[PDB]
DNA sequence: CGTTGCGGCAAAGTTATGGGTAAAGTCACACGTAGTCACCATAATGAAATAAGATCACTACTGGGCAGTACCAGACTCGAACTGATG
């Protein structure tokens, strides 16, 4: 479960308005860059699509150790 | 005439460069990034205070009028008496 965290991230977390990645190092956020002033996304459609996500992409994609969605 | 060195011609040989494809690596998922003094100008009262103003009290200076007094007649009114007409 906690790879399918990254992989989530990575394929529909990461590529989303208001990503906090730079906050990372937070020696690198700027006001312009800050993901506070960049937020669009509501709880409900993140959630929506987070679950169009789960049960329909990662679901029919492909597995390694699995050799079928 | 034959031999020898030299040069053109055209594959052939060697580097280089931008493409494609499987396969060795690479690295984040592991609850977490936002969070906190320092900074000096402006409004904004509320208090401190004003600088002049307001009135009291006293001192001195200078206009200035009222209750009362007084005379010299002119003029109207009338006691008191005189005098003439009369029934």
């Amino acid at each position: 479960c906690e790879r399918l965290f990254g992989t989530s991230n990575t394929q529909f977390v990461h590529n989303l308005l208001g990503n906090t990645q730079i906050t990372r190092n937070v020696r690198q956020v700027t006001k312009s860059v800050n993901p506070k002033n960049l937020a669009v996304w509501t709880l409900g459609l993140l959630y929506e699509y987070l679950c169009a996500w789960a049960y329909e992409v990662y679901d029919t994609d492909e597995h390694p150790a699995l050799f079928q969605s």
